[PDB]
């Protein structure tokens, strides 16, 4: 496939986000590389505006599913790579149970040999003392499945999943994700049969980094079809 060939090797990744959560404005710049052959992503994010006003884990899902490893027999269901290099628009509403919500719009595409994820994020209705603005979430990520369905209406896909963020008191903060992706270009894309992506994310810190940041190692494999 067209885009498929663009991911056979290691690809540099750039992530740029501008956010506003309850009036707290911030920006994050991320850099790294992905190797879809192994569904592997390695990235480092820096809050360039100072301190991040929300917990880093809450932004992980927002910060390029085109790096998911699609088994050879499922290659025809890989919408993400099929939309490349022109890219796709990814939109989400993330509902934090008993708290606010993030609405995001991103464009994922190639700029030269670099895969770029440019995001605008808007958060509202958060509680000042809640788990998000109150920073009560653990610095880690649980593993989750991402459910994908074709969205013929918009020549794209509809995606849904639940993310459970660990709260420091041992509880969990649910973040219900509703997502839509549509091609930026007019080229043909692969509309998939229902399947899911099995995801795992490991968060860490760079011991030599004094700026507010997050180091992320992620592995994603598509499954659900034999």
């Amino acid at each position: 496939s067209k885009g498929e060939e663009l991911f056979t090797g290691v690809v540099p990744i750039l992530v740029e986000l501008d956010g506003d959560v309850n009036g707290h404005k911030f920006s994050v710049s991320g850099e790294g590389e992905g190797d879809a052959t192994y569904g592997k992503l390695t990235l480092k994010f820096i809050c360039t505006t100072g301190k991040l006003p929300v917990p880093w884990p809450t932004l992980v899902t927002t910060f390029v599913q085109c790096f998911s490893r699609y088994p050879d027999h499922m290659k025809r269901h890989d919408f993400f790579k099929s939309a490349m290099p022109e890219g796709y628009v990814q939109e989400r509403t993330i509902f934090f149970k008993d708290d606010g919500n993030y609405k995001t719009r991103a464009e994922v595409k190639f700029e030269g040999d670099t895969l770029v994820n440019r995001i605008e994020l808007k958060g509202i209705d958060f509680k000042e003392d809640g788990n998000i603005l109150g920073h009560k979430l653990e610095y880690n990520c649980n593993s989750h499945n991402v459910y994908i369905m074709a969205d013929k209406q918009k020549n794209g896909i509809k995606v849904n999943f639940k993310i459970r963020h660990n709260i420091e008191d041992g509880s969990v903060q649910l973040a219900d994700h509703y997502q839509q992706n549509t091609p930026i270009g007019d080229g043909p894309v692969l509309l998939p049969d229902n399947h899911y992506l099995s995801c795992q994310s490991a968060l860490s810190k760079d011991p030599n980094e004094k700026r507010d940041h997050m180091v992320l190692l992620e592995f994603v494999t598509a499954a659900g079809i034999t």
